[PDB]
């Protein structure tokens, strides 16, 4: 009876996000990667794209499975049925911020946050500075799934 | 011959800054709540608002009082005679900014900053999140004054 | 196949680990608590003693058992047929060490480790300062469970 | 009605700590430094000598009185009639262990704490750093009052 | 065969970064101050100005040299034939930042980075500081260098 | 005229800090590995271990020499003809403690104190964490170089 909600814009997913994916994948029944939407733009990828890049990148998951996130994490956690929700912490994360939603997600709706750090060499990558590095022209595939790094490569050049 | 100002934005107040104002009352002859002003929108209430919501949170501290803050919180503080301010420290708190302003505000203005640890139950409240959680449908009211509960609940609504 | 290790001196245990056991138990179908040896004296409990107060103190989690660490955590997790170490977070937390040996455990044993905040309330908690205040005459009953009350008294007097 | 104790070995009393006491006489009435006694030994001055450093230190603070301190600091500051503990934080202040005795120390005597951070140019400066340093041949006299070098350089020689 | 780069906005320089170039320049045979562009606005100095006031801040400085940067550092450190970036630390600093860009820039091109902690004195001084400081009334001239202080007075008034 | 001092214990010298030699020695003309004593014992490995396993796995470093360390570390850093001190930061690094020593040093000697962070992959070990695992029965070889394998080894058996 066990699951774990993976929340986050993935925009895109990086291999980051896929260690957490896997981690969660082997200590839960089922995993359930939620995309959050963008209220407008500001962001790079759209919700379809976001959504392929990480089916994509998860088909060696079995037990996990992607779907669109609205509204509050922990109304979409329950409607999941479950209770637990899993993110990865590494270099530039506001741990302090995720205390914090952590706390108030139990309180609002009895939702648990379990926390695990990423693998030291995925430490330093995050969608925004992957995104901010590539658009410069420097090279961050070694920290991307290569189904991202192909859609990358797409929109420059 | 003592007083201390509790400045803030207080768009709304939060049960963890009446606990403040609670604490900081127990310590100083005086205590001024200032409200500092909003340049234009991107506040959810106005300030006659926010005025009435710390009045209708703070009856019971009778050396308390609320008034508007203008420019530097270290010009309205030694306009009010006062050298010293409260603020209040909890999750989410970006403690290493605060450290800087206290700073410069003791180098500028002779002003000190006093800080106090908030409720371990109101740690993680802050006008901000609560806003959100609140807008998106949750349930933040253990969180808030009545008075503000109030108010929050006929905005939606 | 799911299971999680919650290792610890818990010397005494407080309710702030006991809101972990309980975390933990609803998200793993199997919770083993390992309580760590002590090469010789400088604890307050011995051994028989924490053993009893974790039981006592956790007869409402039936997926959950207690028994003696001995040598890496690591390797009592993998003898236990488990891959993963549940650890909370709390205010005196050194997390930045928890975080190396997550790491290190990651790397010598590929046992992963998921972090949750305590609750607020006891979240200043810890056998270390509980021990320090009861044993200077400070009342400390209302964060420890009963069982440890009930021997804290005794040990006392 | 006010007043604050600030609590400490003050082993010896740096210019740091005296800069704090400044700042606590100039906002509460009355201001108590209450220096902790040690056990045993491992310490570097004796209790008598630690007294008479903090007195000759603080002879411009006449609202400030210097008394030993015995058991639990909230104990202490009950006995002076007083709710209010001022403890400055600076480079190497292991804060998070200060929140922690903060908030047991408000749930079990309802004591509050007050932090304030030390003058950027005392921020190094720590009873123990600078005993270390003066040790190894260090000169430190511009970190520490006058009455304090005095009685260290004659130790050493 | 030595040499760093201190990269930054520079809008405005302060005494803060004037030390750090001081350091950097001690320890490097060869030193550049690389002021990076700005997209739009949003700043309060032109490049121009940000370039001609560390000009004038440096002219103690033999083998300190002004560029502008253009892209990512990384790139502009290797056109200068160098693989070393020096940073300042100091209060407000978000360091977990700091170490996330540095160990990305050494994943992309290779690039050291070296941070060193600022005097106590500078270490609540930044430039977005000092100009909200400034444009609210406060007088920052004892932070700035006066090449600085001339063009802020004149930007007001 | 450029060189650097990377002081610590080094019981037993890990790859971490082989990594830090590395940067060092590519930024700086020359640097010299102080190896700082210990008083009685409580230390693995005696001076003449701890140098020659130093030694040993820095040959690729002609720029490098290795010394013996006595009384405080900015002595020998002068003594060496030198003002810089260089030291690496990773996970369990007590870094508010190296900014206290940083400054500390810099005021009693005028040595600057630069910091860098270790690589991702080598940010978990530390000479202490890996007695710990190693005595224990963990396989801590591939975060160490062979040398020092080589004798941790031979110590156990």
């Amino acid at each position: 009876m066990t699951g774990a909600v993976c929340p986050g814009s993935f925009d895109p997913v990086t291999l980051g996000h896929v260690d957490i994916f896997e981690r969660a994948a082997a200590q839960f029944d089922e995993v359930v990667v939620a995309i959050l939407v963008n209220p407008a733009k500001t962001g790079m990828f759209d919700l379809d794209e976001r959504i392929a890049m990480v089916k994509e990148s998860t088909t060696h998951l079995p037990n996990l499975r992607v779907q669109v996130g609205h509204g509050l994490v922990v109304d979409f956690v329950r409607s999941c049925g479950m209770t637990a929700i899993v993110k990865g912490l590494r270099t530039g994360t506001d741990f302090e911020y995720e205390l914090q939603m952590a706390q108030m997600n139990k309180h609002i709706a009895g939702v648990d946050t379990f926390f695990v750090a990423t693998a030291p060499r995925y430490s330093f990558v995050s969608s925004s500075l992957a995104k901010e590095v590539a658009m410069l022209g420097g090279d961050v595939s070694e920290l991307l799934p290569e189904p991202v790094n192909r859609r990358l490569r797409d929109r420059l050049n």
